[PDB]
């Protein structure tokens, strides 16, 4: 059936909740709290505790620095493991490409594999991750 919005799934898991601190820090609320079509990629407790401490005391330092590696998360295009079929090429908010692909009917993302696709939301997806994405 369904909860609410994207947003209203990602506090609702104890992995997203530390995304929800970074998109409200950064203010990328405003973007999940429109109705439409989104693929969102949300990294779980052990993508944040994989960053490295140089990195990542940078990054989540800044709500600017914030918003631009948020908007690398989250795909303008909702593609499902059952959509994706081989590959394709899947466009993000900041404007650069997420290369989503299923292979052995594993799905990944810039080579880093999905650890719980296929999330419904009202205004997309979700895709649970167990690493961070960066350019």
């Amino acid at each position: 059936a369904g909860m609410g919005t994207v947003m209203d799934v990602l506090k609702g898991d104890n992995r997203f909740s530390m995304l929800v601190a970074a998109i409200q820090s950064a203010g990328l609320t405003e973007t999940l709290n429109r109705e439409g079509v989104y693929t969102v990629f949300a990294p779980t407790n052990e993508a944040f505790r994989a960053l490295p401490p140089r990195e990542r005391s940078r990054l989540l330092g800044d709500a600017k620095e914030l918003a631009n590696i948020l908007k690398y998360h989250i795909g303008d295009e909702i593609l499902v493991s059952g959509g994706i079929g081989a590959l394709v090429r899947l466009k993000s908010l900041q404007g650069d490409k997420l290369e989503v692909s299923l292979k052995n009917n594993v799905v990944s993302v810039n080579k880093e594999p999905v650890a719980e696709p296929d999330i419904m939301a009202t205004n997309g997806v979700v895709h649970v991750i167990t690493n961070v994405l960066q350019p």
